[PDB]
């Protein structure tokens, strides 16, 4: 399972190769995975809904998908991802990336902590539902992303 | 026409209302838009093609299209300049966003600072081609853009 806590053990070069191919056809077609990713989230997670300032009024999955506030948004979350598997070579620079992503959340955004891994969930449920290698990467994030609170 | 130097005198609330209409539309439907002007801008301006490192190998406009990293590049580009338009009523805020990335262009990216009202350009036409008022618009983000360097 995912975890926003702790320490998680280095990715073996087995887990990244995995990752980078399940996430290759996930980020090829990212402005459509990331929206659903993000709808998904959104509405089954209606706690978290009021962080969401501009996507008040929004509410049936389809107005979502449509909304260009909600598309914009999804791509930008969905290629931070992107940038992370992109770097599991360099934790360092992968960790300079979130941690200021983590600064912005706390400082800026003030959005709940709690819902990164929620979210981070979905993510790896539609990219590589079951792979643990993949929920260690997301578990890196998730610590990260926190790091500034 | 668009400039990048000096100052332009401040936006009216006639020309700001029409800024306003005439992006909609485009904004609407940003990750189209942005690609197309992006594209459009790539492959007639050869000189500033060497800028675009994560470009390399791509040539007809059809491959850049296709390409993940060109469709990025793109819908940040068309987002900043949503920005600014969402900004025109706190140019101050306006400028500390624009600086800012003025810096990461300079001293990141280390791209010529000439191309910035050529690609202006191209997004004049595309969303109201001939309004003075939006060539108004780029001007001051061109000359934001060129602070840093
Ligand atoms: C793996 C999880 C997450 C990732 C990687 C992620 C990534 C990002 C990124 C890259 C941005 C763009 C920031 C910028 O424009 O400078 C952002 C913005 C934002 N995120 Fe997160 N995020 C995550 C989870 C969440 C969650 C769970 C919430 C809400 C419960 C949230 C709420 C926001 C908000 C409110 C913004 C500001 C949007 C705006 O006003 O333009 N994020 N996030
Ligand atoms: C109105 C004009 C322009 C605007 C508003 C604009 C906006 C941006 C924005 C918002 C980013 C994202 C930066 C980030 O990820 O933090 C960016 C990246 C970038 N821009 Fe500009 N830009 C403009 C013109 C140009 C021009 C003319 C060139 C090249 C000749 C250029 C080259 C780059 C490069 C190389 C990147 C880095 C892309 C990457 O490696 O991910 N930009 N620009």
């Amino acid at each position: 399972p995912i975890v926003d806590t702790g320490s998680v053990a280095p990715l073996s070069a087995a887990e990244k190769t995995k990752i980078r191919s399940a996430w290759a056809p996930v980020y090829s077609t990212y402005e459509t995975s990331g929206v659903d990713i993000l709808v998904k989230f959104f509405t089954s997670t209606p706690a978290a809904q009021e962080f969401f300032p501009k996507f008040k009024g929004l509410t049936t999955a389809d107005q979502l998908k449509k909304s260009a506030d909600v598309r914009w948004h999804a791509e930008r979350i969905i290629n931070a991802v992107n940038d992370a598997v992109a770097s599991m070579d360099d934790t360092e620079k992968m960790s300079m990336k979130l941690r200021d992503l983590s600064g912005k959340h706390a400082k800026s955004f003030q959005v709940d902590p709690q819902y990164f891994k929620v979210l981070a969930a979905v993510i790896a449920d539609t990219v590589a539902a079951g792979d643990a290698g993949f929920e260690k990467l997301m578990s890196m994030i998730c610590i990260l992303l926190r790091s500034a609170y």
